[PDB]
């Protein structure tokens, strides 16, 4: 997961377009929760920040667990609108960086944002992947050509991505 | 143990099509470590008898990897007891999940709720169960709490012990 060339990122991006409900309907590097509900609702904070809810779990010596909600907040790069940083993490001690490869926002059913992500913490510096957020719970057929072009721009191939439609859903 | 509840304590009328659409689980008697992940479920009705939604299946393999799949889970309503729904139904998955509707208010208002007590079994264990509140809202409404306390009481439980999980899909 090397950082992308700045030239392959969207050159303009308004973090306000991340507001509200988005489904993750495709991903490069899924986990075993790939088919659980993939709805995320985000909120903008001010000018340059995006906020959403995350969850924290510890597994203890009795086979029990403790869990908590937390926030994850991203700040946009002031020179590269397609780069967002979440370093931000206090007790949690990790960094997650987002790179917007491709996006179409027409306030239409087919709107999407394609994010490549990379991360690190004390245990490992290898974290990363790529996900497609769509307004629709079903990835729209019409956006696949642009997704294929975006994936190819970072040396990937979109046909390798897992497809996860209607994950909450009807 | 989660025994079968007294039939008299269940809702005496229930229309399964009232389960259609989007519901959030905003409270539960016994959570798993995924309690704070998004608790949105979208249900639909099949025929006039059956409630359907999407579930997920995982296996963890010897190499530390995994395989996963979407599946569906289908409930049928008991014809004599509107508040009893059965998911036996399950093919190669080999499990049973029974739902007992303790309390519900459906008025097509933001505070609508359905309070489900559940019990289950598979080859590994017969001890599965718990109780969850489905709400139309992503936040459990303060106004339904006295009915929930009463419903919890009817099966020998206390609503105050339940986990509260508001805004689980985002702020
Ligand atoms: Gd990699
Ligand atoms: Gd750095
Ligand atoms: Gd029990």
């Amino acid at each position: 997961f090397p950082a992308p060339d700045p030239s392959v990122l969207v050159q303009n991006f308004n973090i306000s377009d991340f507001n509200g409900k988005w489904y993750i309907t495709s991903g490069l590097n899924p986990t075993f929760d790939a088919f659980d509900c993939q709805l995320h609702e985000f909120h903008t904070e001010g000018d340059n920040k995006l906020v959403g809810n995350i969850s924290w779990r510890i597994k203890t010596l009795d086979s029990g667990f403790f869990t908590r909600s937390a926030v994850q907040k991203f700040v946009q790069d002031p020179n590269q609108p397609g780069v967002l940083y979440n370093h931000d993490n206090e007790y949690l001690h990790y960094q997650d960086d987002w790179y917007i490869l491709s996006s179409k926002i027409e306030n239409k059913p087919e709107d999407y944002i394609f994010v490549y992500y990379r991360g690190r913490n004390d245990a490992w510096d290898g974290y990363g992947g790529a996900v497609v957020y769509t307004r629709s719970s079903v990835l729209p057929n019409s956006i696949i050509p642009e997704l294929e072009k975006a994936a190819k721009s970072i040396g990937r191939d979109f046909s390798t991505f897992i497809r996860t439609d209607n994950t909450c859903g009807p």
